[PDB]
Protein backbone atom coordinates (compact mmCIF):
# COMPACT_ATOMS: atom_id res chain seq x y z
CA UNK A 1 0.00 0.00 0.00
CA UNK A 2 3.00 2.26 -0.59
CA UNK A 3 2.41 5.58 -2.50
CA UNK A 4 3.29 9.66 -2.66
CA UNK A 5 0.03 10.39 0.18
CA UNK A 6 0.55 11.57 4.06
CA UNK A 7 0.15 8.59 5.31
CA UNK A 8 1.71 5.98 2.91
CA UNK A 9 4.46 8.79 1.12
CA UNK A 10 8.64 8.58 1.19
CA UNK A 11 9.25 8.79 4.56
CA UNK A 12 7.32 5.67 5.45
CA UNK A 13 8.78 3.07 2.53
CA UNK A 14 11.08 1.97 4.83
CA UNK A 15 8.87 -0.09 6.95
CA UNK A 16 8.55 -2.58 3.96
CA UNK A 17 10.86 -2.09 2.09
CA UNK A 18 14.29 -1.59 3.93
CA UNK A 19 16.55 -1.11 1.42
CA UNK A 20 14.72 2.69 1.28
CA UNK A 21 17.55 3.50 4.15
CA UNK A 22 20.80 1.85 1.75
CA UNK A 23 24.12 2.92 0.79
CA UNK A 24 23.43 3.60 -3.12
CA UNK A 25 19.50 5.29 -2.98
CA UNK A 26 18.18 7.12 -5.39
CA UNK A 27 17.43 9.86 -6.26
CA UNK A 28 20.25 12.45 -5.26
CA UNK A 29 21.00 16.31 -5.69
CA UNK A 30 23.46 16.89 -8.65
CA UNK A 31 25.85 19.37 -6.80
CA UNK A 32 27.60 20.84 -10.55
CA UNK A 33 30.56 21.97 -8.06
CA UNK A 34 31.50 18.46 -6.72
CA UNK A 35 30.48 16.34 -9.71
CA UNK A 36 33.85 15.52 -11.90
CA UNK A 37 34.26 15.20 -15.43
CA UNK A 38 35.74 12.01 -16.23
CA UNK A 39 37.10 12.22 -19.53
CA UNK A 40 37.07 8.55 -19.70
CA UNK A 41 33.65 8.40 -19.81
CA UNK A 42 32.33 7.57 -23.37
CA UNK A 43 29.18 9.51 -25.44
CA UNK A 44 25.76 8.00 -24.81
CA UNK A 45 24.63 5.33 -27.20
CA UNK A 46 21.27 5.72 -27.87
CA UNK A 47 19.72 2.97 -30.47
CA UNK A 48 16.30 3.61 -30.83
CA UNK A 49 15.64 3.32 -34.47
CA UNK A 50 13.76 -0.05 -34.34
CA UNK A 51 11.76 0.47 -30.60
CA UNK A 52 8.10 -0.97 -30.82
CA UNK A 53 6.31 0.58 -28.33
CA UNK A 54 3.06 -2.01 -27.29
CA UNK A 55 1.13 0.01 -24.39
CA UNK A 56 0.36 2.42 -21.94
CA UNK A 57 -0.59 1.32 -18.93
CA UNK A 58 -1.69 3.41 -15.64
CA UNK A 59 -0.27 1.51 -12.93
CA UNK A 60 -1.38 3.47 -9.48
CA UNK A 61 1.84 5.38 -9.09
CA UNK A 62 2.57 6.65 -12.99
CA UNK A 63 2.14 5.28 -16.28
CA UNK A 64 4.45 3.00 -18.32
CA UNK A 65 4.84 2.87 -22.06
CA UNK A 66 6.49 -0.35 -22.41
CA UNK A 67 8.25 -1.79 -25.18
CA UNK A 68 9.01 -4.86 -27.03
CA UNK A 69 12.22 -5.98 -25.01
CA UNK A 70 12.29 -9.70 -26.59
CA UNK A 71 15.04 -8.60 -29.28
CA UNK A 72 17.71 -5.55 -29.76
CA UNK A 73 15.50 -3.38 -30.40
CA UNK A 74 16.06 0.04 -28.50
CA UNK A 75 18.95 -0.42 -26.74
CA UNK A 76 21.27 2.00 -24.85
CA UNK A 77 25.04 1.50 -24.63
CA UNK A 78 27.94 3.34 -23.95
CA UNK A 79 28.61 6.06 -21.60
CA UNK A 80 29.40 4.67 -18.32
CA UNK A 81 28.10 1.09 -19.44
CA UNK A 82 29.64 -2.17 -20.35
CA UNK A 83 27.26 -4.33 -22.43
CA UNK A 84 23.92 -3.54 -23.73
CA UNK A 85 21.05 -2.75 -21.97
CA UNK A 86 17.51 -3.17 -23.97
CA UNK A 87 14.29 -0.77 -23.48
CA UNK A 88 11.71 -1.76 -21.04
CA UNK A 89 9.22 0.68 -20.25
CA UNK A 90 9.52 4.78 -19.34
CA UNK A 91 7.42 6.65 -17.33
CA UNK A 92 7.56 10.24 -15.59
CA UNK A 93 7.53 11.94 -12.41
CA UNK A 94 5.88 15.15 -11.77
CA UNK A 95 4.45 17.73 -9.41
CA UNK A 96 1.10 19.44 -8.50
CA UNK A 97 3.10 23.04 -9.70
CA UNK A 98 5.49 23.61 -11.92
CA UNK A 99 8.23 24.19 -9.48
CA UNK A 100 8.50 20.71 -8.43
CA UNK A 101 8.01 16.75 -9.89
CA UNK A 102 11.34 15.79 -10.81
CA UNK A 103 13.18 13.73 -8.45
CA UNK A 104 17.13 13.73 -9.57
CA UNK A 105 17.87 17.88 -8.69
CA UNK A 106 20.68 20.20 -9.53
CA UNK A 107 22.12 22.24 -7.44
CA UNK A 108 18.97 21.79 -5.21
CA UNK A 109 16.61 23.11 -8.19
CA UNK A 110 13.77 20.92 -8.83
CA UNK A 111 11.97 20.69 -12.00
CA UNK A 112 8.15 19.93 -12.99
CA UNK A 113 8.75 16.72 -14.18
CA UNK A 114 11.70 14.16 -14.83
CA UNK A 115 11.14 11.37 -17.50
CA UNK A 116 13.01 7.80 -16.90
CA UNK A 117 13.71 5.44 -19.67
CA UNK A 118 14.86 1.92 -18.30
CA UNK A 119 16.73 -0.36 -19.74
CA UNK A 120 17.77 -4.05 -18.59
CA UNK A 121 21.38 -5.45 -19.03
CA UNK A 122 21.18 -8.21 -21.64
CA UNK A 123 23.75 -10.73 -19.77
CA UNK A 124 21.01 -11.42 -17.39
CA UNK A 125 18.10 -12.41 -19.82
CA UNK A 126 15.02 -10.94 -18.60
CA UNK A 127 14.55 -7.82 -16.60
CA UNK A 128 13.28 -10.02 -13.37
CA UNK A 129 16.61 -11.01 -13.13
CA UNK A 130 18.61 -7.67 -13.80
CA UNK A 131 16.83 -5.56 -11.05
CA UNK A 132 18.75 -8.52 -8.41
CA UNK A 133 21.94 -7.41 -10.01
CA UNK A 134 24.08 -4.72 -9.16
CA UNK A 135 24.60 -3.37 -12.68
CA UNK A 136 21.29 -4.56 -13.92
CA UNK A 137 19.37 -1.34 -15.18
CA UNK A 138 20.40 1.50 -16.78
CA UNK A 139 18.05 4.63 -16.58
CA UNK A 140 18.17 7.71 -18.83
CA UNK A 141 16.56 10.49 -16.35
CA UNK A 142 15.64 13.61 -18.86
CA UNK A 143 14.38 16.74 -16.57
CA UNK A 144 10.90 18.51 -17.97
CA UNK A 145 10.90 22.42 -17.77
CA UNK A 146 7.85 23.72 -18.86
CA UNK A 147 7.82 26.61 -21.39
CA UNK A 148 7.24 25.69 -24.76
CA UNK A 149 5.52 22.34 -26.17
CA UNK A 150 7.03 19.42 -26.81
CA UNK A 151 5.55 17.65 -29.94
CA UNK A 152 7.13 14.82 -29.53
CA UNK A 153 5.10 14.46 -25.88
CA UNK A 154 1.38 15.34 -27.61
CA UNK A 155 0.45 11.18 -28.25
CA UNK A 156 1.44 10.56 -25.01
CA UNK A 157 -0.67 13.50 -23.60
CA UNK A 158 -3.58 12.62 -26.02
CA UNK A 159 -4.15 9.03 -24.72
CA UNK A 160 -4.18 9.98 -20.90
CA UNK A 161 -8.04 10.41 -21.03
CA UNK A 162 -8.33 6.55 -21.96
CA UNK A 163 -6.16 5.42 -18.85
CA UNK A 164 -6.99 7.80 -16.38
CA UNK A 165 -7.54 5.27 -13.24
CA UNK A 166 -5.30 2.55 -12.08
CA UNK A 167 -5.17 -0.46 -13.79
CA UNK A 168 -6.19 0.95 -17.30
CA UNK A 169 -4.49 0.03 -19.95
CA UNK A 170 -4.41 0.97 -23.57
CA UNK A 171 -3.15 0.46 -27.20
CA UNK A 172 0.18 2.37 -27.73
CA UNK A 173 1.93 1.28 -30.91
CA UNK A 174 4.49 3.40 -33.02
CA UNK A 175 5.74 5.38 -30.90
CA UNK A 176 9.06 6.96 -31.21
CA UNK A 177 11.25 7.97 -27.72
CA UNK A 178 13.47 9.89 -29.81
CA UNK A 179 11.13 12.67 -29.64
CA UNK A 180 11.47 13.23 -26.25
CA UNK A 181 15.63 13.63 -26.25
CA UNK A 182 16.82 16.82 -26.23
CA UNK A 183 19.56 18.46 -28.30
CA UNK A 184 22.62 17.18 -26.33
CA UNK A 185 23.39 13.98 -24.74
CA UNK A 186 25.75 15.38 -22.09
CA UNK A 187 25.15 13.72 -18.58
CA UNK A 188 26.19 12.53 -15.44
CA UNK A 189 26.24 9.24 -13.81
CA UNK A 190 26.18 7.27 -11.00
CA UNK A 191 25.01 3.86 -8.78
CA UNK A 192 21.47 4.06 -7.42
CA UNK A 193 18.52 2.25 -7.12
CA UNK A 194 14.87 2.41 -8.30
CA UNK A 195 12.83 5.34 -7.05
CA UNK A 196 10.16 2.95 -6.08
CA UNK A 197 9.46 0.15 -4.02
CA UNK A 198 10.99 -2.60 -3.74
CA UNK A 199 14.22 0.84 -5.06
CA UNK A 200 16.59 -2.09 -5.59
CA UNK A 201 20.14 -0.51 -5.65
CA UNK A 202 20.26 -2.43 -9.39
CA UNK A 203 20.61 1.05 -11.44
CA UNK A 204 23.51 3.10 -13.38
CA UNK A 205 21.80 6.23 -13.57
CA UNK A 206 22.54 8.47 -16.58
CA UNK A 207 20.71 11.98 -15.84
CA UNK A 208 20.91 14.32 -18.92
CA UNK A 209 22.37 18.12 -18.32
CA UNK A 210 19.95 19.52 -21.27
CA UNK A 211 16.12 19.50 -19.91
CA UNK A 212 13.05 19.42 -22.62
CA UNK A 213 10.53 21.44 -22.25
CA UNK A 214 6.93 20.75 -22.38
CA UNK A 215 4.06 23.32 -22.42
CA UNK A 216 1.53 24.09 -19.49
CA UNK A 217 -1.14 22.28 -21.25
CA UNK A 218 0.56 18.97 -21.54
CA UNK A 219 1.67 18.88 -17.96
CA UNK A 220 -1.51 19.84 -17.12
CA UNK A 221 -2.97 16.78 -18.76
CA UNK A 222 -0.46 14.78 -16.51
CA UNK A 223 -2.47 16.40 -13.48
CA UNK A 224 -5.96 15.21 -14.24
CA UNK A 225 -4.31 11.26 -13.79
CA UNK A 226 -5.53 9.44 -11.25
CA UNK A 227 -4.14 7.44 -8.44
CA UNK A 228 -6.85 5.49 -7.97
CA UNK A 229 -9.12 2.98 -9.91
CA UNK A 230 -12.23 3.67 -11.51
CA UNK A 231 -15.15 3.58 -8.69
CA UNK A 232 -12.91 4.28 -6.38
CA UNK A 233 -12.63 7.91 -4.70
CA UNK A 234 -10.99 10.52 -7.28
CA UNK A 235 -7.06 11.40 -5.89
CA UNK A 236 -5.60 13.54 -8.75
CA UNK A 237 -2.00 11.35 -9.35
CA UNK A 238 0.48 14.34 -8.75
CA UNK A 239 3.96 14.50 -6.53
CA UNK A 240 4.59 11.28 -7.76
CA UNK A 241 8.24 11.72 -6.91
CA UNK A 242 10.70 10.75 -4.25
CA UNK A 243 12.41 13.26 -2.52
CA UNK A 244 16.46 13.33 -2.37
CA UNK A 245 18.67 10.35 -0.74
CA UNK A 246 21.83 11.01 0.90
CA UNK A 247 24.77 9.98 -1.30
CA UNK A 248 27.07 8.57 1.20
CA UNK A 249 30.52 6.78 -0.18
CA UNK A 250 29.33 7.88 -3.71
CA UNK A 251 30.83 10.18 -6.76
CA UNK A 252 29.13 11.70 -9.20
CA UNK A 253 30.58 11.94 -12.68
CA UNK A 254 30.29 14.26 -15.42
CA UNK A 255 30.69 13.18 -19.52
CA UNK A 256 31.27 17.38 -19.84
CA UNK A 257 33.57 20.19 -18.72
ZN1 LIG B 1 10.98 6.67 -12.30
Amino acid sequence: HWGYGKHNGPEHWHKDFPIAKGERQSPVDIDTHTAKYDPSLKPLSVSYDQATSLRILNNGHAFNVEFDDSQDKAVLKGGPLDGTYRLIQFHFHWGSLDGQGSEHTVDKKKYAAELHLVHWNTKYGDFGKAVQQPDGLAVLGIFLKVGSAKPGLQKVVDVLDSIKTKGKSADFTNFDPRGLLPESLDYWTYPGSLTTPPLLECVTWIVLKEPISVSSEQVLKFRKLNFNGEGEPEELMVDNWRPAQPLKNRQIKASFK
